[PDB]
């Protein structure tokens, strides 16, 4: 184990394309390629200062929109109908999202930059609130770094949507693998009509922007299991199996019904050998 | 720039009236016939103290319960406490606000400062059920010496399924300028848990909603989850880094979206126009 | 006079635990057969203490013992899977540690052990523990960081689905003081239900301690905070403080739950030992 990778300043101009594409069953999904459309969509991960422009195609016979939290975009970037922002079946858009560093302004006070753990969806599937294209799947993770936030190994994503982790049949998982003593990172969204409690064995985390402590300074309170709400979003980063050792440890809403029902997964921490004691 | 809060401790006065407004609605005025829900937003600097000349006009029993403020139980507004006030009756609430610091123990004693709330306690149950659904609740500021003070301040409170009591898809909407300095007070009564969401803008989770500096370790959010009588605020620079808009807020419960809680923060150029609206 | 302070951890400690049977479908962890109470015992930790708990289940269903938040081997998860249940008449002995903060060889910041947290059963009726947490297995965890304020007193409430630690409706319970002492509360929610919990005259920061490390200390300051299935947070005031004896109200705010009988007192005495309005 050596010192941490950490996220370099930003302000380049950066570029991807998205497609909206209908999935089986029902479900809609973003993709980075037509015929490549996930749920979650995938991951856009930024550093302050980066500005993006998204290049969009619906490939579906309703209009969809993509809306992203807590970045800048002009009232044109919205991704509503109100604003326009929506678009056409078979029609395209260049969506642009920007970020800022923090900074002092010029009226004495402390701007905050857009760092953080957000997140992207549809606005139009259904409802003017897209609820139909929530439910169907169209959302995906957006992280932002500050120059010097420490990078992790791997970055695993973890929606709760209404009754489901990640639109998934009930007891499915997720389930995500790691080595004891990897930086693991989570992003962890929730979406729909019900409240969740997030929580996960064996390990834990800073309840603040990055999910862990700044330093000895910082009051922030340190938990396990965290309340969340429709399109809250928050992430963290662990060492996987520290202090506690390999294992399957579970995930999951603690809602007691929501867990029985099973929204569980497992984050699976191997000895270096491979194996896991227990399991 | 910036101004900013002065020291506290002036001893203040004002009149408060509980009144029944149309159709089983009642509020509570700083002039009887002015009643209006959310209710006036009460404002203290840390230290102050301020006497509530409380008239209930109404014909059943209602009080005034504070969060966060100092009151002796004689002010707790209940009627646990024989603290809430008879029909036609007027009462003498008293609410007083401290400043921080260090205490004989060594520990660091909070002061009074924050975004808070007052409501009824007494109409439909002994817990105010009837009262705030009602209307009868309005928002408290109090300030700490050296606070950012706002241009404007906007009071949203999330009442079961309605906005400030109103009609569903009825806003409000709350106008701005870019670059002005916009406050907002959030608060949440009744049955539901909600999330507020706020587009184009965002703030940071803490006492003043704003960072500290550069070493506030604090998550700046967009998206808040929120109970009954939570209670939080906020400014942001309306406008800053997006331009102007109609930019929509709204609780994000995908069904309470669809049933109308929904406003907007009206963000206008200097000309006095909105693009996109 | 100065607070007393939690000293540095690091000692090995052994306690015994037990799984009982109560009345009427109730169940509960005592610290001796025939003592078992809802909530369970509280258990306190500084920093570096190493718990070996020796675990007996005195009841015909087989039982687990869970913890939040602090360190334990998948040996120690308490669940069906990892095969750390307890069958009837059995015995474990399940095994927590703890840490304090530090720098890690990454250089980052690894945050301490401290806080406040819980233990419950992760067994009974479904392999989450729904039965057992219903019938009332769960306790209140405090572990303390060197330094850390120690309270006079301390009480633990647990919002439990729709219950204040599965008592009847409007039965409290209710915790008595005098006006300055320190008090302390651990507040733990379980089940199928967010609340919100409220508590009248007072107010705590919204942070590991549940108080304002000093002047620099943003943390938002409430009387009034939402929570969800298994969260704990806790804090300590001042009874009385700034405004003086009376009964005063705890509930959750959710109107209907508060209605029905989720609600208690703190019940702060002059120094005669007399409330004032009750
Ligand atoms: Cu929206
Ligand atoms: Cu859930
Ligand atoms: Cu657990
Ligand atoms: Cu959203
Ligand atoms: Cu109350
Ligand atoms: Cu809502
Ligand atoms: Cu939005
Ligand atoms: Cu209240
Ligand atoms: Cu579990
Ligand atoms: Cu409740
Ligand atoms: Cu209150
Ligand atoms: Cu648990």
């Amino acid at each position: 184990m050596g010192p941490a990778k950490t996220a370099p300043a930003g302000g380049e101009v950066k570029r991807i394309k998205l497609y909206a594409e209908r999935l089986g069953g029902g479900q809609m999904g973003y993709g980075l390629e037509k015929g490549k459309a996930t749920i979650p969509g995938p991951l856009i991960e930024l550093n302050e200062g980066d500005t993006l422009h998204i290049e969009f195609e619906n490939t579906m016979d309703v209009p969809v929109s993509l809306h992203v939290h807590g970045l800048d975009y002009e009232i044109s970037s919205d991704g509503t109908k109100q604003s326009r922002s929506d678009v056409e079946p078979g029609g395209t858009r260049t969506y642009t999202w920007r970020t800022h560093v923090p900074g002092r302004r010029a009226d004495g006070t402390w701007r905050a930059g857009s760092a953080g753990y957000w997140h992207y969806h549809d606005h139009v599937v259904g409802t003017e609130h897209g609820t139909g294209g929530i439910r169907n799947g169209l959302y995906g993770p957006v992280i932002v770094r500050r120059k010097g936030d420490v990078l992790p190994d791997r970055t695993h994503t973890i929606v709760f949507n209404d009754m489901t982790i990640n639109n998934r049949p009930a007891h499915t998982g997720p389930d995500f693998e790691a080595t004891v003593g990897d930086r693991v990172e989570f992003v962890m969204i929730t979406h729909g009509e019900y409240y969740h409690t997030f929580h996960l064995h064996g390990h834990r985390w800073a309840d603040n922007r990055t999910g862990m402590l700044t330093g000895p300074d910082d009051p922030s309170q340190v938990i396990d299991n965290k309340i969340c709400g429709p399109a809250d979003s928050f992430g963290f980063q662990v060492i996987a199996g520290e202090g506690v050792g390999a294992g399957a440890w579970m995930y999951h809403c603690h809602v007691q019904s929501h867990s029985d029902m099973g929204m569980v997964g497992l984050f699976l921490v191997k000895k270096p050998d491979g194996t896991i004691p227990g399991y």
